[PDB]
């Protein structure tokens, strides 16, 4: 309820890869009424020609691991490296366009952006770990070692 | 671990609405269960009936829109106004609301409250981009003017 | 941007179980990717022997649920108690992972694990409530009882 200081500067990159996110989720979204559209497929009903259940898949599998790829940017992005987690994040953006325009192509043509998406998500979930690691692990370390000496009034 | 001072007041309204959206997809998800007793459709197979395929994308479509919500609602809230965006936040729910029960009468009674919905989920949006561009834009342009004067030593 | 002080200690215990949430949900994509080779299911396609039906649709109900759990997780842990909110964190991830073994096995071997994983669910959705009113309540019992007294110039 302020506060005379904020935390904005920390994460506006996050949150600026993260409403890119969002944008090309709503894409994604609208080229699936698109293709419902150019092939007379009708709400329910998700089968049809592969074309249109490629589109389908597509949007399906980029919202499935949405909130994986939020998750993973913000825990790496406030552990590790703000710059370095939007970067990554880009990329994973990036890979993920591609691979839902060539998912739309081919089913053969979504695997190349799907190994880019997959790298850059494995990095994120990297710099999130060793984030965290560096995090809890020295504390856990001295209490571990101000367990063991004791010894203690010997030694 | 104290810290003397939390943000908690910033963002409860935010985390209310978020706790609402919440509470809102669990009871879609009880109305599936609910579905599948009626007509008798069994894990795993999510075919039967058009009605009990029309409850059963109606959780589905708002389960994948979900995350877009709270992605938005919290850059919003946190880049625009707390109060503004946990106001959208209710008005997306409640449309979502309306088009769960419409779906499940009829598709065509999902439409209106779909369009409320994706109204309320665009403004958040437009909320987050505004707030995002105040946060980043002033520091741009100083930067491209700190660049371009030099001139320097003339002028 | 700095800041000379942070917040990560007081949401460290949240990253954590998210992370191993993250991580619980690549290992189910990567179960199916193992079942869709097994059984010779490709993409597009979400249909086959029931087996690996009961595969891709563990994978399905656990991505639905894993925003909900991330959304109740943070508000819990922020508003209620960090090592509580954890603590549930972990009883459902580990629901979860007894949820997908067992019903890849079985449609009825991930009953039990399903109840276990939204016990937890509903414990994280409680703690969220309740430390949310806890915030509200006390402010809006005064304003309330700062309106009725008035009376004023006599009682
Ligand atoms: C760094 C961690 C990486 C996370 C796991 C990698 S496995 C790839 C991932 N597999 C899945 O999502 C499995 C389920 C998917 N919903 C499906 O039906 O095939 C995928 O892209 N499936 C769809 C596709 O292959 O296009
Ligand atoms: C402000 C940004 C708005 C975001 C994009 C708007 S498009 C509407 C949206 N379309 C989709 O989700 C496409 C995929 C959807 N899963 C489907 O199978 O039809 C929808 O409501 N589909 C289901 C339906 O029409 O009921
Ligand atoms: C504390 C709040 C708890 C939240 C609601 C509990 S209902 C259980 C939940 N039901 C659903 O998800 C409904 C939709 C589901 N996608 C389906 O097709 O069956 C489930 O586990 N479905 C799949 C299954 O039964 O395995
Ligand atoms: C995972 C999806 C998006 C997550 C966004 C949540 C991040 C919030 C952290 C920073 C905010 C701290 C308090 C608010 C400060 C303010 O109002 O300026
Ligand atoms: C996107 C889903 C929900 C997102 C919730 C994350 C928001 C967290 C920001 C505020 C918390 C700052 C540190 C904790 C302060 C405290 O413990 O009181
Ligand atoms: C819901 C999915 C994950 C949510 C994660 C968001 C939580 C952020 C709150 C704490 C961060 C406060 C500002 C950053 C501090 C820092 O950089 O050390
Ligand atoms: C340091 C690099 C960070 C890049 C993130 C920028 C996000 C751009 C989204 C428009
Ligand atoms: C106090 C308990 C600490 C346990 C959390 C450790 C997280 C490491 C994740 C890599
Ligand atoms: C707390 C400050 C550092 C404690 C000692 C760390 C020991 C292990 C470091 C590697
Ligand atoms: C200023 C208006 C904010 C409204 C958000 C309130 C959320 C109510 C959820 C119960
Ligand atoms: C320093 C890089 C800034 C790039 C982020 C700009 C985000 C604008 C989003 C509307
Ligand atoms: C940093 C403080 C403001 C810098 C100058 C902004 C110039 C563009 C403003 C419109
Ligand atoms: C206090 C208990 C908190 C437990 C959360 C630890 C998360 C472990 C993930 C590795
Ligand atoms: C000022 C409006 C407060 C409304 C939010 C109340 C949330 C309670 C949720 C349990
Ligand atoms: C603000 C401080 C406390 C105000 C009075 C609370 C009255 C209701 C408490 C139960
Ligand atoms: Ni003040
Ligand atoms: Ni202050
Ligand atoms: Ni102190
Ligand atoms: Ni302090
Ligand atoms: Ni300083
Ligand atoms: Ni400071
Ligand atoms: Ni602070």
């Amino acid at each position: 309820m302020h506060h005379h200081h904020h935390h904005k500067d920390e994460v506006a990159l996050l949150a600026a890869v993260t409403l890119l996110g969002v944008l090309l989720q709503a894409y994604f979204s609208l080229q699936v009424i698109s293709a419902r559209r150019a092939f007379r497929v009708s709400p329910p009903l998700t089968t049809g020609p592969p074309e249109f259940e490629r589109v389908y898949r597509a949007q399906v599998n980029c919202s499935e691991y949405f909130p994986l790829f939020l998750a993973t940017l913000w825990v790496a992005g406030i552990f590790f490296h703000e710059g370095a987690a939007a970067l990554c994040g880009l990329v994973y953006l990036f890979a993920r366009l591609r691979y839902f325009q060539g998912y739309a192509r081919s089913a053969q043509l979504r695997l190349a952006p799907l190994y880019a998406s997959a790298r850059a998500l494995f990095l994120l979930v990297a710099l999130a770990a060793l984030g965290l690691l560096a995090h809890f692990l020295p504390a856990a370390l001295r209490a571990a070692l101000l367990g063991r000496l004791r010894t203690l009034l010997p030694w």
